[PDB]
């Protein structure tokens, strides 16, 4: 039987992301529209930074900026979180540790506005070096492929996250960016708690050449994995 969150992705649909941040008391805010095609796994967006320049690297914020569009194949159909917990949604909450440097730490929740999915967030930075990789702009606007580890808190009603993403600096050196992530629902209904999976990730940054506000476009696709004779 296909469940009341699945329904909600078997076709193309709407995202709406805001975020509000201040990093080392840099405030800015971005909005972000596009959508997403969970059977592909495929996310379409564009962001602007709807308060002038933004005052950290683009790619910083990827992976704050929706996990519910995760192809799930159907053999790993009961190990889908994201979805099941829709449309009341859940909340993902993060912290970052940039080494050598600062930490993010962002609250997003994701959930419904009629036939639009929204990612809102909001994004605390403390702790960075003004001149750093991060305030100072010392990251190459490009973005590596990962995996990422998802395992089950039944005790939270939830999943746990980690990995890391490695940055690409200026000089041909490395920016890592631990990732530590607690995802939990927003409403008292029944979700799917996952066996150990992993979801695959590949991003593509890129830039539309009749936009004046700083900006990202991101192409990216995430499919779940990890779990699998019949040949």
């Amino acid at each position: 039987m296909v469940s009341k969150g699945e329904e909600l992705f078997t076709g193309v649909v709407p995202i709406l992301v805001e975020l509000d941040g201040d990093v080392n008391g840099h405030k800015f805010s971005v909005s972000g529209e596009g959508e997403g095609d969970a059977t592909y796994g495929k996310l379409t967006l564009k962001f602007i930074c709807t308060t002038g320049k933004l005052p950290v690297p683009w790619p910083t914020l990827v992976t704050t900026f929706v996990q519910c569009f995760a192809r799930y194949p159907d053999h790993m159909r009961q190990h889908d979180f994201f979805k099941s917990a829709m449309p009341e949604g859940y909340v993902q909450e993060r912290t970052i540790f940039f080494k050598d440097d600062g930490n993010y730490k962002t609250r997003a929740e994701v959930k419904f506005e009629g036939d639009t999915l929204v990612n809102r967030i909001e994004l605390k930075g403390i702790d960075f070096k003004e001149d750093g990789n991060i305030l100072g702009h010392k990251l190459e606007y490009n973005y590596n492929s990962h995996n990422v580890y998802i395992m089950a808190d039944k005790q939270k009603n939830g999943i746990k996250v980690n990995f890391k993403i490695r940055h690409n600096i200026e000089d041909g050196s490395v920016q890592l960016a631990d990732h530590y992530a607690q995802n939990t629902p927003i409403g008292d209904g029944p979700v799917l708690l996952p066996d150990n999976h992993y979801l695959s990730y590949q991003s593509a940054l890129s830039k539309d050449p009749n936009e004046k506000r700083d900006h990202m476009v991101l192409l990216e696709f995430v499919t779940a994995a990890g779990i699998t004779e019949l040949y």
